[PDB]
């Protein structure tokens, strides 16, 4: 509460001449920007900075009064209890205008809002101008997800016999019908993880150099996660020599399809399919598909990857093709072609009927079959 | 940069009347609207539009001064880098007033806003008068998520023995359980479509007009999805002379139950249900449930539809039929009642154990038993 | 409409000391609140109140001018069409400075906002500053989603060879590998719900106090729900003499591990794993877990529970016990020790590869094998 009234009349050209001057200056309150200083050189009518240097005329506005003027001085209107003050010279990417609200203690920015969710504990998102409630499956991930594999061996390699549900399997190597070698590609044992392993002070079969790499492609050191797990085998497949179904990657080198799925009928809901399997090179090179064709996503170790893509040598990589096909059936789904001669070593393939994100998995995802007990 | 001041005394008079009209115009600066001409008639004190017209004096005022006035003038104000100025008339919806920010170039509409997502990639909701963050379940859509068919021949009356995982299949027609004769009616087998057929350049069976319907209401009609496509058998129910279990639907016709699911333990997660299958209607007429009862909602190729509505003669439609029911079992879920003699042909029948949205389908959902090797 | 303009030059020093109050006092158009009657006692200058009595002198403003003056008065303030004046003593927990924007017959919030969702059925939600919209799973919910259980015999202890497809079941009781005796303990069978049962005025076997107990306890109290229903075993579970594997509840009573899954491989989804089971204790004390080790969530009837709540005794209890292991598998995932001789009833055990939602079930969850058909 500050008050100016009952002038002397003697004074009253000077009041006057007050009256006229911030009278002028209220057709809009802007400021060309805060300043700790009172700007010595290049100012004029028009110009106001908002004077914040250290002292008791914090925020007292500097505007320079001297076009039309007998003497200029620097005007100073000390705020009380501050409010919205707009702002020109800069300016927010959508459009706003600057505008420093002062709360009486600090310069806060401009604030409104319609909405509030209502405190219900159910989440809310905007719908065609209306604010609609979310149902609980928006808040979980899909890595977690319990889907089903549609492998019936899980990829160990063991035969259908074998139960899934058990850890320790006695079976010996079995054939999977869901790798079925192209031109001429001969697949073959690789190796195998057994549990109670010897290789970390047990008394179980030795693990080979094979192992050791995925295992620390894994991460899985500590004892807990390396000296234990579930058992399956590895496979190397030989890519042989015939040249049918050419096709060259994003290094322009050519290569043929070494491996086929049989015309499995994965290709069903919504003609989406996903396959995720762990490999790793041997020998030669290999890609992945032949160019950007129709709908795709590779995703590399949780990194997105374009087709033709060249792996690298010798490192155990994830990989997650997920496409889209209404013909409800395909045999080279893979779309993987590799150099004749390539020994490529892979383990524990995990395919699903559709779009499915389970994260960098380390074992294949369980089924029930009639070995399942 | 403007000012007003330092004017000769004698003529003080007038520029005081001027700021004294100006300061009786400050209440409030509110424009009835925006004209690009300045209004000939029908203005008086209090009125004032946005004189925008084309020429200099764009966005200046046009104040009308008359009431109490010696002689009225269009007063102008010329805005120099103008700001937030009201609006009266015309206001949004949610209450709030029209306001045109003028950015110094243009009419900017009043802006606000007191929370942004944090850019780190995650996708923000409103709870509790907070942003919660949510999951990655919620950008994904539900007609590509793989869930699992609860029929084990999957609708292609070949029986269970035949392996869901081939597209192609030697076996011959089976009757399926999930379809149970109602009222005495009679289940007979309708067509078959054929791998690699005849009917588009092939040597195999040929297809009989029911399959060129289905296909051309499926869309599929190119050779890639047409000549090519997954084996099953489709069956005609022929309604049974029986008259139990009476039902009218929407058009006032009574119809009695032709067939049933031998009392399928379905109803368990939480009590909810689904059915899609594809049906045409050769002879006489159907419709659906009775009447509304508990809760329903019905899909007719994805458009939503009510109780009792009588399908169409002679066409495919897609029914997604999904309700809620604690009591564990039904057997005679489907809640479908047709006309005695009425020839319906169906074909691809999928069922699942609760709530699922996956689109029309092209072929029955899979799944996993001892044959699927 | 209103205007100050016409008076005579003989009484207008009063219009003077005005201009000299309100331009002085429009510095910032504050109200320090509204009131119904003018302040008769503690108000000075500065001080402003909206004087909303009841009368013609509706919003008036009621500005005491004492300080530096002759005589003070209640100058007022007529608002026409009044709009956006701010307030200090009072504001929102988010900084906003609470602002009465008057739209000429309310006393309205001040609005902003400067994004709303497109108009075109998609849900939106923020992302790095954009809306992006939303798939159809956000809105699903959890509970409803139709997953498949991982137990072979559906807990029912009727043996994998029962179909779990059918309501009923002519098989004898059968002990159920998922529940492996431990430290010496005993399971035998419970009861038995038989379909159509005498108990509610059939014909078939009646039902011991057990059933009833859980039935009430399940809110199956009514006769489409009670007198019907799908049949399953129930077992109990006597704890052995061996005091291996010790541990300590909540209340600091010890007890050991009284069974075991046999090192079932469930740990697949992420380390994932969800385990769903109704129980009564019939004698003795028990408690879930050991301590608050690794992550963990504990949900009774719905509600959040924490490691070694000892449940209340001779009560069905809903549990639902979620944790990540990357190991692989374990054997005594349950992490459930009870005391010696104490009496445990459970029925219809329910376990999951992942997190899941299925609220709380009143059936275990259905699968698929080859007694299915």
């Amino acid at each position: 509460g500050l008050l100016i009234n009952g002038l002397p009349g003697e004074g009253h050209y000077s009041d006057l001449i007050r009256m006229w001057r911030w009278d002028d200056f209220l057709r809009q309150p802007v400021v060309k920007g805060r300043v700790a200083t009172l700007p010595t050189t290049g100012q004029a009518e028009g110009d106001t900075y908002i004077f914040t240097g250290s002292g008791s005329n914090q925020n007292r506005l500097a505007r320079w009064w001297a076009t039309g003027a007998t003497t200029a001085i620097w005007e100073y209107m000390p705020p009380r209890l501050g409010w919205r003050v707009q702002v020109a010279n800069e300016t927010t990417p959508s459009g706003q205008v600057k505008t420093y609200e002062y709360s009486g203690t600090a310069w806060v920015e401009l604030v409104g809002g319609m909405s509030d969710a209502p405190s219900d504990g159910k989440a809310y998102a905007r719908e065609s101008g209306a604010w609609t409630e979310l149902g609980s499956a928006a808040k979980s991930a899909l890595n977690v997800l319990p889907f089903m594999n549609l492998m019936p061996d899980m990829g160990r390699f063991a035969g259908t016999a074998a139960n899934p549900l058990a850890t320790m399997f006695t079976t010996s190597w079995t054939p999977s019908s869901f790798l079925n070698g192209w031109n001429g590609a001969t697949v073959a044992d690789g190796g195998k993880f057994a549990f109670d392993n010897s290789t970390n002070g047990g008394a179980g079969p030795a693990l080979n150099a094979r192992v050791q790499a995925l295992l620390a492609a894994m991460g899985r050191t500590w004892t807990s996660v390396s000296r234990y797990g579930v058992e399956f085998f590895t496979a190397v497949l030989t890519a042989g020599s015939q040249t049918t179904t050419g096709s060259a990657g994003a290094d322009g080198v050519t290569r043929y399809l070494c491996c086929s799925n049989g015309s499995k009928t994965v290709f069903n809901a919504g003609g989406w399919a996903t396959v995720v399997m762990w490999l790793r090179v041997e020998s030669g090179s290999a890609h992945i598909s032949s160019a950007p064709y129709t709908t795709h996503r590779l995703w590399i170790n949780g990194a997105v990857a374009a087709p033709g893509v060249v792996l690298p040598a010798n490192q155990w990589v994830h990989l997650r093709f997920s496409m889209q096909s209404y013909n409800g059936y395909d045999n080279a789904c893979p779309y993987i072609y590799a150099s004749a001669g390539a020994q490529i070593a892979f383990a524990c393939p995990a395919w699903f009927g559709g779009l499915v994100d389970p994260g960098i998995h380390v074992a294949p995802i369980l089924t029930i079959n009639g070995a399942s007990a």
